[PDB]
């Protein structure tokens, strides 16, 4: 549908939520299978899984969260970080991923965003692009934030749709651990350039954030801390939005 989706980030490393939550009622609060079955379980409409365990069991760990998150829950959940090949995003998918998502070695190997849709199809493939403006341009930044590729947003935004991505994952440098609100004038600039979806990433601080990025043209809204650590209630936020003429899904 043409249905605004609240999705929720979590940071995990060697099968732990980085910087835990403030969720008591949990057994353990910073077991992310055990986050992500609740989130499911109160409105949160995807998950997302970005690890940064060490590369020696980087693999193994990203394939048992997977499984593991597989059997807990019904909604849709990516999984990424340091996904550099068709075979390792593969296994993922195989494992119990619906989507994965690629940034640094989509931008250096753009076919590799066609060679996963080829086998998984496009609605498989999430692009994350993260944007920092730079003398005046929207600029695409690899490496988690440390290299300026030189390439263009809006260039780069169009190769994505044309090489067969689903979604774009679009994420605000200039927002990014902030709490001032998501980069809506990064989301309208993007917004003309691609029919694809885009999922709106950092800057979310309050209830009304979500509104404005909805309002710019985002397909969905990301956030990771405000949910974990009770900032914002998801059924309230999906209230809150439905009231004010938003389509969300609330039961």
């Amino acid at each position: 549908m043409l249905a605004k989706r609240i999705i929720a980030c979590l940071d995990v490393k060697d099968g732990r939520v980085v910087k835990g939550t403030n969720f008591e009622n949990l057994r353990d609060s910073g077991d992310p299978v055990e986050l992500g079955k609740f989130y499911s379980e109160i409105g949160i409409d995807e998950l997302v899984f970005l690890d940064i365990t060490a590369s020696v069991e980087k693999r193994k760990t990203m394939l048992e969260l997977v499984e593991k998150v597989a059997e807990q829950i019904d909604i849709p959940f990516t999984v990424g970080g340091g996904i550099h090949d068709f075979e390792t995003a593969s296994e993922l998918i195989l494992r119990g991923a619906d989507k994965v998502s690629i940034n640094t070695a989509a931008v250096e190997n753009p076919s590799l965003i066609t060679q996963i849709a080829q086998t998984f199809g496009s609605q498989a493939v999430v692009v994350a692009i993260d944007a920092k403006r730079v003398d005046g341009e929207f600029m695409v930044f690899t490496y988690s934030g440390k290299k300026n590729t030189g390439i263009l947003l809006r260039d780069w935004v169009v190769e994505v749709e044309k090489r067969g991505a689903g979604e774009i994952l679009l994420t605000s440098i200039d927002r990014d651990g902030t709490k001032s609100g998501y980069d809506t004038e990064m989301i309208r600039f993007v917004r003309p350039l691609t029919t694809l979806p885009i999922i709106a990433s950092g800057g979310a601080g309050k209830m009304e954030h979500f509104l404005e990025a909805f309002l710019a043209g985002a397909d969905a809204a990301l956030a990771a801390s405000v949910f974990h650590f009770r900032e914002i209630d998801v059924r309230e936020l999906k209230e809150y939005l439905k009231k004010h003429g938003v389509n969300v899904r609330l039961e």
